């Protein structure tokens, strides 16, 4: 029986927590996961204060080598826009990239604006003020969201850019994916970006979006998976899943990563960390789908196992997988 600690991204916390609970019920091993945001996860693993870190933003090959870290992907999720709009039911409103960016730039202030009406011919939109919400500190969800905005709105790209943190043009700060969810729920007229599970599990309304190919698409497990169908995983785990071509490709999709040290000074802990994740790939797919996270293809989990044998070892150089 092992006692393990992980910390980082809130984007996948719902599935890591469920995996952890089930794993304990079946093997007795205990995994404690702290959802503190991707930046804190990177800082904590580098500081050796946790057995494993978690970040939705991938570290470059050079940064990994500099810190003696190894990175591997777990699941595929999707970022959606949770909204609190009077009269409209969930999934009713459609936004495109350009207009979404204009809302986040503060150019569009009301829900019945001409640009939103044009995208929604049949809807009776309210004259409600839009209340924009965003993340309070360094966030992996913010990284994928701003990575998307920079591709579809040039003004955003040139003045604000992409990052785990950016100089937000407008918007109240919410802490964690759960904080943005709670803000949307209490604020009539609100719009906030969150990983899908955070909107669905809290019964929040969300919008549809226009794919890179120009078609309206709904956010679903299958549609997040579709956005990764063209990913050449064999080249690198650090795949960009925003604004991808293809039928029913959710435009704001992303995978997420686990970081661990290659030279394990507590080899028993590392050995157990790998067993937890392997068990998850082997048996946890139903738990991931129940939460609407798409599973990585078997080919990718095989890449991860092969890489574990080659990179994770004790101080004498013995492989831990
Ligand atoms: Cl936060």
């Amino acid at each position: 029986e092992a006692s393990l600690t992980g910390a980082g991204a809130t984007f996948p916390a719902p599935v890591y927590a469920k995996w952890a609970d089930t794993y304990q019920k079946e093997t007795g091993n205990k995994v404690n996961y702290q959802g503190i945001g991707s930046s804190g996860g990177v800082k904590q693993i580098i500081a050796n204060t946790v057995d494993f870190g978690a970040s939705d933003a991938p570290l470059s090959d050079e940064k990994l080598a500099q810190e003696g870290l190894f990175q591997f992907p777990t699941v595929i999720g999707g970022v959606v826009l949770a909204v609190n709009i009077p009269g409209l039911k969930s999934g009713e409103l459609v936004l495109d990239g350009k207009t979404l960016g204009d809302i986040y730039l503060g150019k569009i202030k009301k829900w019945d604006d001409e640009a939103i009406a044009k995208l929604n011919p049949g809807l009776k939109l309210p004259s409600q003020n839009i209340a924009v919400v965003r993340r309070a500190t360094g966030s992996g969800t913010s990284f994928v969201f701003t990575s998307y905005l920079a591709k579809v709105n040039e003004e955003w790209k040139n003045n604000v850019g992409t990052g785990s943190t950016v100089k937000w043009p407008i918007g109240l700060g919410g802490k964690g994916n759960d904080g943005i969810a709670a803000f949307v729920q209490r604020l009539p007229g609100a719009i906030g970006y969150v990983e899908y599970a955070y909107a669905k599990q809290n019964n929040l309304a969300y919008t549809k979006l226009i794919s890179a190919d120009g078609k309206p698409v709904s956010p679903t497990e299958e549609n997040f998976a579709n956005a990764a169908k063209g990913a050449d995983w064999s080249k690198t785990f650090a795949q960009d899943l925003t604004n991808q071509k293809g039928e029913d490709a959710w435009p704001i999709t992303s995978t997420t990563f686990i970081l661990i040290h290659k030279d394990q000074k507590k080899p028993e802990q590392g050995t157990e960390v790998l067993k937890f994740f392997d068990w998850a790939y082997k048996t946890g797919a139903k738990q991931a789908n129940d939460l609407d996270y798409a599973s990585l293809p078997d080919s990718v989990v095989e890449q991860v196992r092969a890489a574990w044998k080659t990179n994770i070892k004790d101080s004498s150089g013995k492989p831990l997988y």
